[PDB]
């Protein structure tokens, strides 16, 4: 049976390779307090204290937390992430298994300045899962507060709280207001667990891959096509220079010029950065000359946007301005960080198909040449879906998230989300946990007022997640090797991915999937 | 005319039935979250800009 001397659960941390499949298993220590004295509370944020009309909100905070595993490096050791990048085509999740065990609740007193703990064996805590979608689902927003990536460390549960409409500060008719307490929910002493199950609907393989030829280059070399272009207005010649049409055939000399199948990718244009700074304008122009969106009165950072090429070329030295994701290093500053406290990705290897975030799509003519007048072209600098185009997605990192639950609405376009990983319409769903409030002693006559007296509490236990990921495998007959993930091979102070001398994990770079290559 | 059609008297009736193909139902509702707002307020996030 279960009882305060046995234990409902055992550690459970594995990976397991199996032919097309791999099984990851996570498990953790964390502790939970108690969030706002037990309350619900209003919360905004509006003009009046000095905010921008920009930044404006309204909503709710709640005494509950919740569990969120949505980083890969909560389910994949850096090894396990080498041996999946190295050999693989593409990956999707399938299934999952969560846990809930060896649960502790503590009472702390305070006394004078001296501060005690101990047991509380009759004490419970609430969990229940949101399997309707029926609340507001902030999973999907890259928040802090997910499982550590090293499976030593003890976590803390985030708080949960949402925002609903808002005008200013103020509220509307149509917001609406939550009580989490108006669901079922298991309650737990410390002899009880909990688990679920949850499978994952059908959803494409990430593409972990770059491509080996570019979409303008997809033409035998040797041959000439048999169609033709136009390809001189004027005559060449020693003095008149008079009106003429002439055409060639597309050829090995001319490839810009050939008849081509297939258009690139959609384009939003971002705003370039050098991270050699004497190269910049000297100015602060991160806000008011950065790529935004407009909705309700309200602009919002197109962060990062439509995936799109970080640069060309011998280019590694710039960025789009809010185009890209960045990570911190360990201990970094929450505000001003420098350049060196950062991690900044690439999606460089997208640039066969994908136009490069810093340029113009392209050229169309802006009047109707003739005699008298001289043609005049204009510049493309955001260009919506064209029949033909083709695109790749952003790719994933150890670091990034892995799933976003996919807006209900009427209508979508390519339901893949901006910062990467698997658009979902019924995602992994919310799992929430509270410490169940225990009263202080009440008064001797009674009295109506709601009892908000208090004896501090906080638990602790264990908590496990397994998933099933699918693989696809490479199938290349490309003859010279390939590029691949690895580590390096001089000598070091420290290990990367290991401790310190201090006992702190740390990551020393990010780790994308595309290694591999495949024909376009 | 060049059509085949039925003709009524004075005692005469007409009737068909007709099926509906699939469609989306229309969304009858609105929105009580904004798309720019749907993040949790209480907690940072771990990317940087």
């Amino acid at each position: 049976a279960d009882g305060v001397g046995s234990s409902s659960g055992n550690w459970h941390c594995d990976s397991t390779w199996l032919g097309d499949r791999v099984i990851t298993t996570s498990t953790r220590t964390w502790a939970l307090p108690t969030y706002n004295n037990h309350l619900y509370k209003q919360i905004s944020n509006g003009t009046s204290g000095g905010a921008t009309n920009d930044n404006t909100y309204f909503g709710y905070s709640t005494p509950w937390g919740y569990f969120d595993f949505n980083r890969f490096h909560c389910h994949f050791s850096p090894r396990d992430w080498q041996r999946l990048i190295n050999n693989n085509w593409g990956f999707r999740p399938k299934r999952l298994s969560f846990k809930l065990f060896n649960i502790q609740v503590k009472e702390v007193t305070q006394n004078e300045g001296t501060k005690t703990i101990a047991n509380n064996l009759t004490s419970t805590i609430q969990v229940f899962t949101d399997s309707e979608y029926q609340l507001p689902y902030v999973l999907g927003s890259a928040h802090q507060g997910c499982l550590p990536p090293f499976p030593a460390d003890v976590f803390m549960i985030p708080q949960y709280g949402y925002l609903t409409l808002n005008n200013g500060s103020q509220a509307v008719g149509r917001s609406s207001f939550y009580c989490l307490e108006y669901f079922p929910s298991q309650m737990l002493r410390t002899g009880n667990n909990f688990q679920f199950t949850y499978t994952f609907e059908d959803v494409p393989f990430h593409s972990s891959y770059a491509h080996s030829q570019s979409l303008d280059r997809l033409m035998n070399p040797l041959i000439d096509q048999y169609l033709y272009y136009l390809s001189r207005t004027q005559t060449t010649g020693g003095t008149a220079n008079t009106q003429t049409l002439g055409f060639s055939q597309g050829g090995p000399n001319t490839m810009a010029n050939q008849a081509k199948n297939w258009l690139p990718g959609p384009c939003y244009r971002q705003q370039r950065v050098s991270t050699t700074t004497g190269q910049n304008n000297n100015s602060n122009f991160a806000w008011t000359a950065g790529t935004k969106y407009h909705l309700n009165g309200r602009n919002s950072l197109a962060n990062p946007g439509i995936a799109m090429a970080t640069h060309k070329d011998d280019e590694e030295r710039f960025f789009p301005s809010n185009g890209i994701l960045i990570f911190g290093k360990q201990n970094a500053a929450r505000d001003n960080a420098d350049y060196s406290d950062v991690m900044l990705t690439s999606e460089e290897e997208i640039k066969t198909t994908n136009p490069v975030a810093t340029e113009e799509y392209g050229i169309v003519a802006d009047n109707l040449q003739q005699q008298n007048t001289a043609p005049q072209i204009g510049t493309v600098n955001s260009q919506g879906a064209l029949p033909g185009m083709v695109w790749q997605n952003r790719d994933v990192y150890l670091q990034g998230p892995i799933w976003a639950k996919i807006p209900h609405t009427d209508g979508n376009f390519h339901p893949s989300p901006l910062m990467g990983g698997f658009g979902l319409k019924h995602p992994p769903p919310q799992i929430l946990i509270k410490n169940t409030p225990v009263p202080a002693d009440p008064p001797t006559t009674f009295n109506q007022s709601k009892l908000n007296s208090f004896i501090t509490q906080y638990s602790t236990g264990q908590v496990s997640v397994e998933i099933e990921w699918e693989l696809q495998k490479e199938n290349s007959k490309r003859w010279n090797p390939e590029i691949q993930y690895t580590s390096n091979y001089y000598k070091s102070t420290s290990v990367d991915f290991a401790v310190n001398t201090e006992g702190v994990y740390s990551e020393p770079r990010p780790i994308g999937t595309r290694y591999l290559t495949r024909n376009l």
